[PDB]
């Protein structure tokens, strides 16, 4: 009913395409930048703008027949902390009972001033109701090992050792930013009594994704696909591999000749792949997305792959597009509660739209949009509003499809024998719960260098289990 | 490396290799054979030698919430026989108890007289054994309601009714053909005092494994991953899929239309896909495999699409090429007993060759011949089994996916939605346990006219919860 707003929105879709010779440019320049990371930093870390490539220190791929007594574990993300306790028992099988907490909104606010002892304290006091609950018998009696899954870039040093780099995903603490967090941990478990719970481990959430699959793929499945990623695709993106001893230059030749000489292998690099191209040298960007980028984030000039791709910033890429379809007279925004809101609209409200049908007359769309802003719509404009929400996820998808890929191809996972197949393990509210963001995905990894017959040897499998299992798994091989 | 030995390997290698002309070649050709075993035909229906396509009288998919009370099943396959209890209890879940037997060696021999009655009144006599170890408090009291699963093509003629065509799976009981099997077995548990036990429902093992997985698929699943076919890949092979009413011409015009003002739309048809292209107009043939067809198979002419992809077969393949290879003085079989013991060498032989590697010496495919027909070997001469072996499981691949595609385009099931995707259920020793079968169907899939597009819609699941929720889920429907 307005042939100038239709022709406008099919011209900003068409912005949001990726060509495959994009994914071929990006999947080279990703190795590129894979290679620099990997050599000895030039400056502070802080400062780094290319991609981090942190080394983990974890060198041991989980077997599955590890086994010990109930450990404890502690996951920080972007949205919830959750704490949990797994028994391993070997033979790829485990008992976990977990409590599972949002993140308070007094965290995500500067009305007042946060510190990283108001933080880890109540995440401390969550860890007592914890033990209160499912280990009420023996709470302070217990020498307890712990380990702690941080979903946030760290400088580690060790196993046990490392100083958060930058917060990420709506987390802002500057007291925090040079600290060993385990430490803080530590420090106000043992405020509250828990003294007797040692943090034993540190760990990405995209490292303990893939030892959790490591030790739970059943023998006959890990013997086809063996897990090579530990991926994560929610409220921020992420994913980890493991690399020669041999290319890690940046750590110390000692330490490498040391490690090598133990009979070691390998050593899983935390990417933190959400920082890749942060000088916009090749990714995709919009107008929209540079104001996100330098207005709406709390990490201007950092996780740029991540503000394309994460779920934390693709509802809000919608708003922008929305609001400057209001500045320039083509869209109606009525009495909206848009304009003035960043992160008004959710990932989640996005979700409702991706696969909403016009035979139902786009009526999810219509209560998505009016439960999260006061939005008003018509049919024609719901129209195009999935148009712009289908848009902003493929190329979502297809990007998120150029790390793993790179990846693959660096380390020639594809080159095996006959009838061999690799898994990528996948956590995250995106690609486990959006509507078809997997399935463009592997469109992605078709159209990818490694071609149709390498998509078909990649089996993408959600990880249910959680980084949690993979901490466990961190604190039953450390010393109390 | 005997250069007659070597290439004439190679040669027959060549000859079982599946061209991306040939697949669409019978894709096409299999619809074809779908529109005309779907009109009316007037000759004898044990004289038909074209896809069968037999109408099941099944018009609803389980939706996952059904429950009731405790239901009786019986599963008559060609080498076990088990009955159980299932417990629908809703929400995708139930409570199973099984109990499985293997068919006794008399019905697999010609020495002696069988008859139906033989068959039937040892059925009968295994469910009084079921119904005595696990509900010994109600086995003459209850009014057990029990679906029939019967692993072989019927006449059926309702939920309850129905007259067996042909047996195929290496036992005959030429009493059987034309009797309704439901009214054999029923006699017999009424004769034994089991008449309390009335068997309501008759399906096929492919509707089975379509009905448990459409209540076992959590919603989610449900509604990610729709099921559309419930296909077999075992001793036999064989699926179903949801036919549309009016395209069913063979059913009666009137009943149609008795179903159609029910609120129906389709109902499950048994394609009975071995017996697909009995003539042989195109399906790739051999020296080998017309050995089998006349001279080893219970049913000459019939079933023989199945004769090259499942696994009561495959193994003879391999008895015939190397028996062919003997008689040209190019292979010595040694003191092996290949010679006149059919169907010696199984598919569970094969299996331990697929993936022997040359870091083994090939071990266990010396082992497993020599358990299998006393058959010693060199590494050289198992070098070139292994090229055969994995001719025979490539062929039988890329032949198995020729329905599912052939299917899938009929009913235009992967374009019906934005992000639509489809679930084939897959339940068989060959598709479930040998290595790379369900690898090289999908390679195959993505050579079909779907294309790796559609390929990547469809998910090749197996049906881990058995043709016995399917059976239970028809009686608990059908009155007493
Ligand atoms: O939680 C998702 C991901 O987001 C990050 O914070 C930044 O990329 C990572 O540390 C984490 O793995
Ligand atoms: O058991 C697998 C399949 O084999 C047949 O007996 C013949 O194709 C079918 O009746 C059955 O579904």
């Amino acid at each position: 009913s307005d042939p100038k707003l239709t022709k406008a929105v099919d011209s900003i879709c068409d912005q949001f395409i990726v060509t495959k010779s994009k994914i071929s440019q990006l999947t080279e320049y990703f190795i590129d930048c894979m290679e620099k990371g990997l050599e000895p930093c030039e400056s502070d870390i802080s400062q780094n703008k290319g991609l981090p490539m942190i080394p983990t220190f974890v060198t041991d791929k989980p077997s599955g027949q590890e086994h010990g007594v109930t450990m404890l574990a502690a996951d920080l993300g972007g949205t919830n902390f959750r704490v949990c306790s797994v028994e391993l028992l070997g033979n790829h099988e485990f008992k976990i009972e977990q409590e599972k907490s949002k993140i308070p909104t007094f965290f995500f606010q500067d009305d007042h001033h946060v510190t990283s002892k108001d933080l880890f304290q109540h995440m401390a006091l969550i860890t007592h109701q914890f033990l209160t609950k499912h280990h009420k018998d023996v709470i302070q009696d217990y020498k307890w090992k712990m380990g702690f899954t941080f979903s946030y870039p760290v400088d580690q040093t060790s196993l046990s050792s490392g100083k958060l780099i930058r917060w990420t995903k709506g987390f802002k603490i500057g007291d925090t930013v040079g600290q060993d967090v385990v430490q803080l941990f530590q420090q106000e478990l043992n405020d509250i009594g828990l003294s007797n719970v040692h943090v034993v481990a540190l760990t990405n959430d995209t490292t303990g994704t893939l030892l959790a699959r490591c030790y739970a793929s059943s023998d006959a499945a890990r013997a086809i696909n063996e897990p090579v990623i530990g991926c994560i695709f929610g409220t921020g993106t992420n994913g980890c591999y493991m690399e020669k001893l041999e290319n890690i230059h940046k750590l110390d030749p000692a330490s490498r000749e040391e490690l090598l000489s133990q009979g070691k292998t390998h050593m899983c690099i935390n990417t933190e792949w959400g920082s890749f191209d942060n000088e916009l040298n090749h990714l995709p960007t919009t107008s929209y997305d540079i104001k996100i980028d330098q207005q709406f984030s709390t990490n201007p000039g950092f996780q740029l792959f991540e503000k394309r791709v994460s779920g934390l910033y693709l509802g809000e890429i919608l708003r922008n597009i929305l609001l400057d379809l209001e500045k320039q007279e083509l869209f109606d925004l009525k009495e909206s509660v848009l304009k003035n809101n960043p992160f008004i609209l959710t990932t989640e409200t996005l979700s409702h739209i991706e696969i909403d049908t016009v035979e139902n007359d786009l009526q999810d769309t219509r209560d998505a949009l009016l439960k999260a802003a006061d939005l008003e719509t018509t049919f024609e404009e719901r129209v195009l509003i999935q148009k712009l929400v289908r848009a902003i996820s493929r190329r979502a998808a297809f990007l998120a499809a150029v790390p793993i890929a790179a990846i693959l191809i660096k380390t020639n996972a594809l080159n095996q024998s006959y009838h061999c197949q690799v898994e990528v393990g996948c956590d995250g509210s995106v690609v486990e719960h959006y509507p078809g963001f997997r399935s463009m995905m592997r469109h992605a990894l078709a159209l990818s260098p490694i071609g149709p017959e390498g998509e078909r040897d990649v089996h993408l499998r959600i990880s249910k289990d959680g980084s949690g299992v993979g901490a466990a798994l961190c604190a039953l091989h450390a010393n109390y």
